[PDB]
């Protein structure tokens, strides 16, 4: 029943060394309802005192005249420009000035919008505001394909069959249809003909097509340097959930698979579809990679997952993403809050969820080891997490299921529903009477039928 005063005494106690007690949202919708509302749940929790942390919001004209519940549940709101989110969410500019002026000690900008942006932390650390999200310089790293997949080789990260295959850090580009072709036959067909500088991407099915595809990119971004990358047949995508600190720690929180698809239309956690000892290989490597690249807050390692059991490399996802109750259910870590504690510097092991992930008390001060631990935390359930369809909110409550949620939103209707059983199986179960309710119609017959396969039930 650790509480403390205000944010101010939450910084010094715990380790950190900067105070945010305000902090501009940059999004709209269920991301910034979902951003206050685990905040102020952990601002209750040690505060006592739910509106510790304030909340100030950007509003489009669109959402102001559809009344969007997020502005009133917000503590302050600020009118932007409508139209494209460049002239809005997406732009950094924008958003540092209402950050400055204000001011707030902090900006979250969750997923979409400018939050795979370098230039939003880059331009609000220069001016002084802290950002719930990584560093401009950790950003530009993991932010194109070509450095982004060396890093990950050099590190023993295993990449997919590429150009530059056997690069490594302390040419794997091709120049001519010609190189290109003896290059591809290496590699193998699917794939990826990318000039680094660009689009400008082509995807060859056969080395029939790779000379016109691969001459077209030549048209499109004349002499640069130009990569093939082969595109896996059928893999399954897998992530894993990382959180890091502005220390050098980082910390896995198992996975997610995504085993439905080209929206994500179901995924569950953890993800069992791989052997343990790999996916916590996968984990550690995600650790290692982050670590590198001074990776901070949460951020999702994406991995190719293949029938045979080979795994690679695909991406860093630089962000928190709307899929992330499913891995804050199994883990028991409140993310939102997670990354304010991070941005305030607090270490790691001072995150109270952290603690208890790992059975340690929840107060103490002891570092933990995070990269490879002996008896690894274990995730509890299961979570399945639909997509439902055709910044207003919508929260669905299953008078079926207690331990189903949903939401859907207006930007024809978009949303997710979360599912969290004992097990796989009860989790699935859970989600079928839920989607049931839902058809009080079209996308939840479809869901239910394929919830209910042989296929899906058995996992393969
Ligand atoms: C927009 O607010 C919704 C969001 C619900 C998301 C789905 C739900 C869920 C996930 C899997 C299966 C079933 C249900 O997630 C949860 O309840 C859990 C994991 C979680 O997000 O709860 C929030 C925090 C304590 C923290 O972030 C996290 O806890 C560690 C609180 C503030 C609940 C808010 C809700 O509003 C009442």
């Amino acid at each position: 029943d650790f509480t403390v005063a205000s944010p101010a005494e939450f910084v010094t106690r715990f380790g950190g060394d900067r105070v945010i007690e305000k902090v501009l949202i940059a999004n709209n919708g269920i991301a910034a309802v979902k951003c206050m509302r685990s905040i102020r749940r952990w601002a209750y929790e040690m505060f006592r005192n739910e509106r510790a942390i304030r909340f100030v919001v950007m509003v489009t004209p669109e959402d102001l005249k559809a009344n969007a519940e997020y502005i009133k549940m917000a503590d302050h709101y600020v009118p932007v420009p409508g139209g494209p989110n460049n002239n809005n969410y997406a732009n950094v500019e924008l958003i540092v000035d209402i950050a400055k002026r204000i001011p707030v000690q902090a900006v979250w900008a969750g997923w979409g919008h400018a939050s795979e942006n370098p230039k939003l932390p880059e331009l609000l650390c220069k001016n002084g505001v802290a950002f719930l999200g990584p560093p401009s310089e950790a950003m530009w790293a993991l932010g194109d394909k070509i450095a982004s997949t060396v890093v990950a080789q050099t590190l023993q990260v295993p990449t997919l069959p590429w150009s530059g295959s056997g690069l490594t850090v302390e040419k794997g580009c091709v120049k001519d249809v010609d190189e290109g072709l003896e290059a591809a036959e290496r590699i193998g067909f699917p794939l990826m003909i990318k000039a680094s500088e660009g689009k400008g991407i082509r995807k060859a099915e056969s080395a029939e097509d790779f000379p016109i595809l691969f001459r077209q990119v030549q048209s499109e971004i004349p002499g640069s340097p130009i990569f093939l990358m082969k595109l896996a047949q059928h893999a399954r995508h897998l992530e894993v959930q990382i959180l890091a600190d502005q220390y050098g720690n980082a910390v896995s929180l198992f996975g997610r698979d995504c085993s439905i698809q080209h929206q994500k239309i179901v995924e569950e956690a953890p993800a069992t579809i791989a052997p343990l000892a790999i996916f916590e290989f996968m984990e550690q490597c995600a650790i290692r990679l982050a670590k590198t690249v001074g990776y901070v807050s949460a951020g999702t390692v994406e991995y190719l997952y293949s029938q045979d059991g080979s795994f690679h490399f695909l991406e860093l996802n630089p962000r928190l993403q709307v899929e992330h109750p499913c891995t804050e259910m199994i883990a028991d870590v409140n993310l939102p809050a997670a990354q304010l504690q991070i941005a305030m510097g607090v270490p790691l092991h001072r995150l109270k969820d952290i603690r208890l992930l790992y059975g340690e008390s929840p107060w103490g001060v002891t570092p933990i080891s995070f990269e490879t631990p002996s008896n690894p935390p274990l995730a509890r359930g299961h979570v399945i997490a639909a997509r439902i369809t055709s910044g207003t909110v919508q929260e669905l409550n299953f008078r079926s299921s207690k331990n189903v949620w949903g939401y859907f939103s207006v930007a024809s209707q978009f949303g997710h529903c979360f599912s969290w059983g004992e097990n796989r199986e009860e989790a699935i179960s859970n989600m079928v009477v839920a989607l049931k309710e839902l058809s009080i119609r079209t996308t939840v017959e479809y869901l239910i039928n394929l919830l209910e396969t042989e296929s899906f039930q058995n996992n393969d």
